[PDB]
């Protein structure tokens, strides 16, 4: 079968990593792209070859689309991995990279813009079949008679979010008229400011939900499988702490009922390569909020539970192959746990950059490292916080819990604050013992 | 389980034994000679005592010394590992009259299979396959086995452990190329019979040589194998836990029909020796650094600044990688080794990436004689 020759990754960090790792599995030479503050980064060290594309500042490195397309050309690369972050979702840079004759590792740029626009993406999932949130089901306008009339026929309290924004980013809770007005006006203000774009739109505020996703392939040829769930309800100020797959109480019912809404949503966009379908889980109902056109950071809990690589389907899909397994092929067998491992300082949550000392990491039956840090290597102050990743798997949830606990202990990461004590914290946390934890958890357990 | 355990052992194996330890909540005593304070699985123990100078003899060798430890930490068994004590049947004669569980079978079945005549007698007797001949190009074809030592006994698949140096494994895999469905029942049942008419109580390995479509035993390993790791990847059973399950005197809740084989996985043992002359190279590692990655798995006591003492056998680590295929798990092997770093010794790192790179290996089913034959080593 044919394969992609050469790729660029348009990352760095662990992702960066976990990107070179699979091209190697399957013979595609590496480019590396890097700002000057990443030279020694441990994917760069392995790659084929490697371009400097810029300084430190994101601006003029891994948002520069010009020298990224430019690596691409230069290099003689066929294709670009956006990994998460960075320009995986921006449908310009999507667009370039098709009108300049490379293959784009993710969905076709319309997709990509179609998602991106949060009420256009309701409209599509609600049309499709998969549950919403009940809504506006459309941009609110002016009219605060008509915005009255919404907020009462959805029940108080609703929620006004940014067309433009995601990701918990461009949003405020209501729970009476009196705040009404003010509330959609500051979030018109905050989105134009943000995005560029005022669009709002009105959603049912749910109080103690967990949320839980659903993670997708689909394939050039007409294939789109469902890799059943993940729970990302452990977190703080919308930034992820654990996830696990699968998600606990779902059954296979109910498994099959979303997963089968969100593989048909995938046939109906016309949807290429992985992706991930965002809800909220409340009393035993699926609620739609977003959709991730790109690879998400928690992925490996998905391929432990089910064997597949999902990062190697990106790549086959993109080569134009079918996807290496069926719907009737994927099985969830056993539980999977991660912990993010950020370089951040835990009364404050800031990152906490500085030069790593000394560094252990973890070993054992069911334990998964995915990181870019060794000793001597400094964390530059330029990115986000996350240095690595720390995944465990048991044939169920007390054994992936057990191992992760163990896992932790061994895991020495010195001359940096980390959350390795916060992680130690919550595997010890009798409510996560026993699962079903909702989003609000951990800021409650914090304080 | 049991309350808390003695693990009479050291370097990697007893590190896997500490996690399993950990994993059941059972408490640990690290007995340890005085040249091995710094392994790191004595500084991860709940408990650790000195047994002795830095001689085996003196140390892990030494029986009163061992159930001394285990008296006055109040801990109710004894993990053997591999090599040492675990195939010593005084030894386990003495625990068990010590009033401790030993983690392993009988003293009459360590005896029983450590003599080749009664143990080719007893198996011809169970129905295993015997020499009966001259097998010139065999593969060495291994079947892991768990037994309760209270009438049940299942199989766990085979291992290939045909890449020798010196008639010791270099490189092993899970399951065993060539080998079909039918072959592998076949053979399964009868190593299971034999554990029941024996009976075998814990892990144990039949190992055997393949010819011709045709398996002749050779001996039982009455203890866990070294290369244990490949066959828990393709199972799932951690054969740890199951060995301190049944010592717990727990029967198997493991079922023959809950016994799968799923994708391949390949172990490269690594040794603090030279790749090519095959010197012991004992040291101080100045840079350490471990693969990582989907189905990447790392067996190892090792960490920058540890010495790898002299006084004891060369093998520092195991790198053992995991795919859907076995093509799968050869390509892993590949990207792992290239990561693993370990400076200030010399390793057989270099020969791993060999044996990866070569071509009949990647086909597969090559025989005992190949390792050497592609160096140009005479056997001994
Ligand atoms: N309808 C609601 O109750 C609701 C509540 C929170 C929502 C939520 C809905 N939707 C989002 N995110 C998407 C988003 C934010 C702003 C504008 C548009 C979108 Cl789609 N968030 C944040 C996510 C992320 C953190 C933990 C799970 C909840």
């Amino acid at each position: 079968r044919h394969m992609l020759d050469k790729i660029v990754i348009a990352n760095r960090g662990e992702i960066a990593l976990r990107i070179l790792r699979a091209c190697k599995e399957l013979g595609i030479k590496t480019v590396a792209v890097h700002s000057s503050a990443d030279r020694d980064l441990k994917h760069v060290l392995l790659a084929d070859e490697t371009v400097c594309i810029g300084p430190a500042p994101s601006v003029k490195s891994y948002l520069n689309i010009p020298a990224i397309i430019s690596a691409a050309e230069i290099t003689g690369a066929v294709a670009i991995h956006p990994g998460y972050g960075f320009l995986s979702e921006n449908a310009n840079f999507a667009e370039q990279v098709e009108r300049s004759g490379f293959i784009f590792i993710g969905p076709k740029a319309e997709t990509i813009r179609l998602m991106g626009d949060k009420v256009s993406a309701i409209a599509a999932m609600k049309k499709a079949g998969v549950p919403c949130v009940p809504g506006s089901d459309g941009p609110l306008g002016d009219d605060m008679d008509k915005n009255r009339a919404i907020a009462k026929r959805i029940g108080y309290p609703v929620i006004i979010k940014a067309s433009g924004g995601g990701g918990g980013r461009g949003m405020r809770v209501v729970r009476g008229d009196a705040e009404l007005a003010q509330s959609i006006s500051m979030t018109r203000a905050e989105a134009k400011a943000a995005f560029s774009n005022d669009m709002v739109y009105m959603e049912k505020y749910l109080e103690n939900p967990r949320h839980v996703e659903i993670q997708v392939l689909a394939d050039g040829q007409g294939n789109a499988i469902y890799l059943a769930e993940r729970d990302c309800s452990m977190q703080r100020r919308h930034q992820k702490v654990v996830e696990e797959a699968p998600a606990p109480g779902i059954t296979p019912e109910l498994r099959r009922y979303i997963g089968e809404r969100c593989a048909k949503a995938c046939v109906d966009i016309g949807y290429r390569g992985a992706g991930t379908f965002e809800f909220l889980f409340e009393n035993g109902e699926f609620y739609f909020i977003e959709m991730n056109t790109r690879i998400q950071v928690e992925h490996p809990v998905t391929e432990m539970i089910t064997g597949v690589d999902l990062i190697k389907e990106q790549l086959r899909i993109a080569a134009g192959q079918p996807l290496s397994i069926k719907q009737e092929e994927v099985h969830v067998r056993g539980h999977a746990v991660e912990c993010r491992i950020n370089a951040e300082d835990p009364n404050t949550f800031l990152p906490s950059p500085g030069k790593i000392t000394r560094f252990h990491a973890p070993g054992g039956f069911g334990v998964r490292w995915e990181s870019h840090i060794y000793a001597g290597y400094t964390v530059p102050p330029y990115y986000d916080s996350m240095i690595g990743k720390l995944i465990c798997y048991g044939e169920n949830r007390d054994v992936a819990i057990a191992r992760m606990k163990n896992a932790l202990q061994e895991l020495i990461i010195d001359g940096i604050k980390t959350n390795v004590d916060l992680q130690i914290r919550i595997m010890n946390d009798e409510n996560f013992q026993h699962g079903g934890t909702n989003i609000h958890y951990l800021e409650k357990k914090l304080g």
